[PDB]
């Protein structure tokens, strides 16, 4: 049901992708990490961006794909994050965005992060990564074991019911596997570290407009509630300057693409699909 | 090649996904129910509706994709219940649509149709499900044995080449496996019932615009031209108040969502994945 | 990991779907010819269109999914052509486009072109093909084995970055599998000939605007550098009459669809899938 038993029964096993099953009994193939801090993880998601000037268009998958509309039938986004529906398939999970069935089926204990540069094929995904880690609080038990009840428990995203940082998410402090906090400040904007602090993981932020942003990968967020800038997924629609900060990658582009300027991401992590592993 | 022969060779089997294959050899997973009155149906789509308010947009792949044009090119939507086009998985049927090449490869006699909430998981499906029934007049067998083959024969889903009743498609009696005529008078709009009978599933009905639609679930059609409210799928074009008439579920909000008033269908529909299954 | 090796080690195989795993290892089905020229080729893609009049919409995956955009972000389209996406099923390759991982892992020698009329099943898809042929100048293998490494050499399928003949890529000899260079004339433009020379493929050609087309099947471009009208593929934007010329089948419809005058294609290749083999 997941590559945890497989590693568990099986020692020597190493990276590769492993035949699974849901508990419903529908197989489907994952990529097992083996190496990782005794390994184990299962590969789950991917939040890919194909085009960081298309907001909220076709490959937007994770935050809206009809544009960004207030209407009531609209502010829900995809919710991809929160529901059944799957897509994409393994080996093309660096050039468009990918989910299977172990996003909601295992149940797990850690989430672990990839950073790997679109195009990758899959034997240079653990040499090619830029960014790698991992937690180690078991937080995930206490939410339903996965994201998906993550996502039921606080939060379901949906925008304007909540307020920036009164009415944050939790914030998971993380181990760095490949990176450092000196390569995490710089990757985000330079403008991003003077409301942040590196080294945690944050789920379900509030930016300055109460729209709900799902992950802010490497740093948890400070009073500043320009967390459009530095965290990626969302809903179907955020308010300022709309629709400037909607996509996948929501507004990492706001002053030019990849010039690393005051709200600008690197380059390096403009073409960064995000790989989301359970344990 | 399909649940059928499973449930005949080996007798004790249940609900659950099982493994079979097209005639031409291409696996595949299909959720096999072996319950309903003798049981052996496969489940072969689903029409499902991720939002309401997006006139023939992205995700009504069962209506049209690109909007409600009679361009010569757009009036037959996407053809996907007359295609050998599939998409989706199984377990995630309840969450967006689906079709597995059952729909077109298998041979059948009969249909069963399911309403299941959307978010229910693979498990509840049986129970969550509001409405269940399938009919007992083998009436696939002169049609060509299934959907497809049943819209090579009247009717190609095409615009504006029919009218109301002269021109309407079958009307098969169905019985009732959970729910009652009761129940669906309760689902339907008010004024839904004024041209309307009970107890009847209805293919290929043409509304007062000459606009066909695949499927009336649960009633057959009166001499009342009004089926863009309680008939589902369609082609790519309807010209009464365009668009506000397209989409996988043509036109259950014309007076409001889930209001359940003169025009509008109830909550508990708008929300309900329509399953079919093949025997 | 192809057909050829299943072709090698078992000899009377014969056309149908089997097996196959890319050599990181993941499984999928692909439909082995076995019967042309010894046999052997690997179904790899197919090149659908289901909307001529949809410019650079849902659905044309070769060429754009967001319209004819000079942005930044835009010009490069989906790079489908040369990125790792894989997308649809097999027995859909005739209603929908088709990719599978074999595209860009297999390494082969030639690659042979099939046209097969929209919605044919799968056992008519060799007798109902209007045009084969195959390439036997092994040209492959200097251009790194596949057609995926063969736009990571020249030409990653980028706007404006060339000129026609001058800067054109590879023309490759074909024979003739079914039909004939007298067909071939009947299928094309009239003004089409006027421009070509039948009895070669050709790839990356640069149209008078500098944008790159993909392929050109059955003819050698010459001087003439309307190639908008004869080939395949592309990146997201072209320029004149914008966005007349967008889509998987770029302008095959410039003066009527399937009405045969001078720059309109028959409609026979109009309703004609483009399948991709490798060897
Ligand atoms: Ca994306
Ligand atoms: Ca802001
Ligand atoms: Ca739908
Ligand atoms: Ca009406
Ligand atoms: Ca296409
Ligand atoms: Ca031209």
């Amino acid at each position: 049901r997941s590559c945890k038993e497989i590693k568990l029964k099986t020692k020597t096993k190493e990276d590769g992708v492993y035949c699974l099953q849901t508990k419903s009994g529908q197989f489907y193939q994952a990529f097992c990490d083996m190496n990782t801090n005794g390994g184990g993880w299962t590969l789950v998601a991917s939040v890919h961006e194909n085009n960081i000037a298309a907001k909220c268009a076709i490959g937007d998958r994770w935050s809206s794909q009809l544009g960004s509309n207030p209407a009531v039938g609209f502010v829900d986004g995809d919710r991809s994050w929160a529901n059944l529906n799957t897509f994409g398939r393994v080996e093309s999970a660096t050039d468009d965005d990918y989910k299977n069935p172990g996003y909601f089926d295992v149940d797990a204990e850690d989430i672990s992060v990839w950073h790997v540069p679109n195009g990758t094929p899959l034997a240079q995904w653990k040499i090619s990564s830029i960014f790698r880690y991992h937690t180690a609080t078991e937080f995930l038990t206490p939410l339903g074991g996965n994201l998906y009840f993550l996502y039921k428990i606080f939060y379901p995203l949906v925008y304007g019911s909540g307020t920036c940082p009164a009415s944050n998410g939790p914030a998971i402090p993380i181990v760095y596997d490949f990176g450092n906090t000196i390569s995490v400040a710089s990757q985000v904007c330079p403008a991003c570290l003077g409301g942040t602090l590196q080294g945690y993981v944050h789920l379900r932020v509030f930016n300055n407009e109460r729209a709900p942003f799902a992950l802010c990968s490497g740093l948890r967020v400070l009073d500043n509630c320009n967390t459009e800038h530095y965290c990626i997924g969302g809903a179907g629609y955020v308010p300022e300057q709309t629709p400037r900060q909607c996509g996948d990658f929501s507004a990492f582009d706001w002053s030019g693409i990849g010039t690393h300027v005051e709200w600008s991401a690197s380059k390096s992590l403009l073409e960064a699909a995000v790989f989301i592993f359970y344990r």
